[PDB]
């Protein structure tokens, strides 16, 4: 075996991320969980000499275990790896000297797109500092190029959902949040013991703990229902039990949300496919948005 994969987890840390611990200053927390947060911060002389920059800060607590503390040096590998995108919340830099692991990345204004549609929806309108038709079309289209740039570098992010999506300035929305973030060299076998996101999983991920391009093209699917849903929680009045597993795999989906446009439903259901050969790929969902889009004009 003379040629092989170059596994980006495994690459040394790139020191030219590397940013001053003492010129971080924390403040609002944007998120937070059992082991871990992200914090609001400004970073001094990051990009302009003179001047401070808004940034977002991930972090383990002190309590954390080994484990999540080298989950989250082989996020800021897999980020390093990557590359810049507009529709991503890139890397910005990382503090690994002195310290725990910080991960410095954009800070985008205006939270989570789940939030945001939900703060919107009583404000909500088809046609024309209201929520459009237009804004929801743009949203889509935009998670799609952030999804075909993550699968043109053999990535899954494997926790795909409005929640992992924010808004910032111009309406340009970000993907975030690769903690669970893989290079799949066909596809990923996750053996851990997490908490999972049920309701947003293909049932190959549910049944077989099995993820590749396809099961993130399903969470999509299931990204554009919250979307053109204005934010509703998914399978509205099921609880995950047993009925649930049973009806997804006997072939149960969701109906299309009220203001859906068909050809944004076919999509849904075209990700939903129980075959995952015959889901879209992101690629072709770009070129697909691309033509509503036009048309709309
Ligand atoms: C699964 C949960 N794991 C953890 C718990 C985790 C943390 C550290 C660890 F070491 C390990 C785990 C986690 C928690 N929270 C995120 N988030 C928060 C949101 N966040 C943002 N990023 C950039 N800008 N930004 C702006 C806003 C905002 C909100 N309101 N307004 C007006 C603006 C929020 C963000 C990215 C992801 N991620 C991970």
């Amino acid at each position: 075996n003379n040629y092989s994969y170059i596994d980006p987890t495994q690459l040394p840390y790139d020191h030219k991320w590397e940013f001053p611990r003492n010129r971080l200053s924390f403040g609002k927390t944007l998120g937070a969980g059992a082991f871990g947060k992200v914090v609001e911060a400004t970073a001094q002389g990051l990009i302009k000499s003179d001047a401070a920059m808004t940034v977002a800060v991930k972090m383990l607590k002190p309590s954390a275990h080994s484990t999540e503390r080298e989950a989250l040096m082989s996020e800021l590998k897999v980020l390093s790896y990557l590359g810049n995108h507009e529709n991503i919340v890139n890397l910005l830099g990382a503090c690994t000297h002195g310290g725990p692991t910080l991960v410095i990345t954009e800070y985008c204004c205006y939270g989570d797109l789940l939030n945001f549609l939900r703060r919107k929806r009583d404000e909500f309108v088809p046609y024309k500092d209201f929520l459009t038709l237009e804004h929801l079309l743009s949203f889509s289209y935009q998670v799609a190029k952030g999804m075909a740039f993550l699968a043109s570098k053999n990535c899954i992010h494997r926790d795909l959902a409005a929640r992992n999506i924010l808004l910032t300035h111009g309406n340009i929305t970000k993907i975030c949040d690769f903690g669970l973030a893989r290079d799949i060299k066909s596809n990923y076998v996750d053996k851990g013991n997490a908490r999972l996101p049920v309701k947003w999983m293909a049932p190959e991920s549910i049944f077989n703990s099995v993820y590749t391009f396809e099961s993130d093209v399903w969470s999509y699917g299931i990204f554009l229902w919250e979307l053109f849903s204005l934010g509703s929680s998914p399978y509205p009045g099921m609880p995950v039990d047993s009925k649930f597993y049973k009806m997804i795999k006997e072939g149960f989906r969701m109906s299309s949300p009220e203001y859906a446009p068909a050809e944004m439903y076919d999509i849904m259901k075209t990700c939903w496919d129980a075959d995952p050969d015959k889901r879209p790929t992101f690629k072709q969902i770009v070129q697909d948005i691309e033509k509503q889009i036009s048309e709309s004009t």
